[PDB]
């Protein structure tokens, strides 16, 4: 009986693990534990490529039929300790802690297992002030003692849970995100959990992530209707907005400020939706070169949210347009504020101001300039008929004579001030 096939599989196991593998590693552990059920190393391998990858729940298991097998190799108790706290399941781990000093006490060992219950000892302390300062309702308290908590115990899903909610309960949603991925990750199969981030990611607008999200919440179960909810709302959601900047990577402008439109119809309630969604109209229309609109809207944009870099950067370009230098500057200016050496804002700048002193010193050409360098008989021609044409002489009323007057003052100015050694 070649039992080789259950001993190759943690042969090639073991140098992929060495390899770094841990995916395959673990392809391969599981065949030898299918293997050889009664097997304890095999057991032992799986377990431990389980731990290195973030994987809590799937070792557990493993690692106590490692006890239960090889009762006496102790080590394993000791690996399972260290789980269990990094679980946060004190009790546990000390009756598991101790059991490693009391039977098969050694070596290394009882240093490790000694200083861990230390640990131990003050986490089952600190929950208690962390469960405290929540129950009576201090939040920024309770955060700051669950935070140490999660140094020691790093897989500890219920904890971590609770830290999020205290986040979102002081009103700093994008905090929680963090645990609640983990919680999910940890748990691997808790149906409601994945909603919980899922949702989240949502009410932020992380309309991407929280749809593949809830395609977990529903690969775990296909029927549940309030995943599948949720679902059919952020595909939606999703295929719109995607679907929107593909085509304002095409300059269909107008076609992607309608697809907006409609994200906002299907998604209502959520502010950050509307807000996101008319940020990017007003940078539709500002592409499209349609700078009153462009305006109109940036300024909604920019009345809610007055730092949105954006947005501002849009409207410059669109005062542009009409050459509102005045006011294309102030927005660079505050834009400048926010990015200290973004070379869009900054060259905003310097393209603005560099026209800015261009419109400001009056042209002679202006007036007429049939030829830019124009030859001095030339301009005479269209300046006799000008001079004829703008003389105050011409129409009746005052108020449309003030306003010639100074078209005369001006086609005279060209004459004095381009002949001769002037204008080069």
């Amino acid at each position: 009986q070649s039992m080789a096939d259950v001993e190759k599989h943690l042969e090639l196991g073991k140098k992929l693990l060495a390899a770094g593998q841990l995916a395959d590693a673990l392809s391969q552990f599981h065949a030898a534990v299918d293997g050889d059920p009664d097997n304890y190393i095999a057991y032992y391998r799986r377990a431990t490529v389980f731990l290195a990858m973030g994987k809590s729940k799937a070792a557990l298991p493993d690692l106590t039929k490692v006890i239960q097998l090889k009762m006496d190799f102790t080590a394993a108790r000791l690996q399972r300790g260290h789980l269990l706290l990094k679980q946060g399941k004190l009790d546990e781990a000390e009756d598991d802690f101790k059991k490693v000093l009391k039977s098969n006490p050694s070596e290394n060992e009882e240093k490790e297992a000694q200083s861990q219950l230390i640990k131990s000892d003050e986490m089952q302390r600190l929950r208690s002030q962390a469960l405290n300062a929540f129950g009576s309702g201090d939040y920024t308290a309770a955060i700051a003692f669950l935070d140490k908590i999660l140094e020691v115990c790093v897989w500890d899903a219920e904890l971590r849970e609770l830290r999020a909610e205290c986040f979102i309960k002081e009103g700093e949603p994008r905090k929680a995100i963090s645990d609640l991925k983990a919680a999910s990750k940890l748990k691997n199969d808790n149906t409601e959990a994945f909603y919980k981030i899922s949702t989240l990611y949502y009410q932020l607008g992380d309309h991407e992530l929280s749809l593949s999200e809830v395609r977990e919440c529903l690969k775990l179960d296909q029927d549940h209707k309030r995943c599948f909810a949720h679902y059919k709302q952020v595909k939606k959601l999703n295929k719109l907005i995607e679907s929107a900047e593909e085509l304002i990577r095409d300059g269909r402008y107008t076609d992607a400020t309608s697809k907006y439109e409609s994200v906002m119809k299907t998604e209502p309630s959520i502010a950050e939706y509307t807000v996101r969604s008319k940020e990017r109209i007003c940078h539709c229309f500002s592409k499209d070169e349609k700078p009153v609109e462009a305006i109109r809207v940036c300024s909604e944009v920019l009345q809610m949210e007055p730092d949105n870099v954006n947005a501002l950067k849009d409207r410059a370009e669109a005062y542009l347009i009409e050459e509102m230098y005045d006011e294309a500057i102030q927005d660079y200016e505050t834009a400048q504020e926010h990015n200290e050496n973004d070379q869009q804002i900054r060259e905003g700048l310097e393209k603005a101001q560099r026209l800015l002193k261009q419109s400001q010193k009056r042209d002679y050409y202006k007036i007429l300039g049939v030829k830019r360098n124009a030859k001095k008989q030339e301009i005479i021609k269209a300046y006799r008929k000008l001079a004829l044409q703008w003389h105050p002489d011409n129409f009746q009323n005052e108020e449309e004579k003030k306003k010639a007057e100074k078209k005369f003052i001006d086609i005279a100015a060209a004459k004095e001030v381009l002949s001769d050694p002037e204008m080069r």
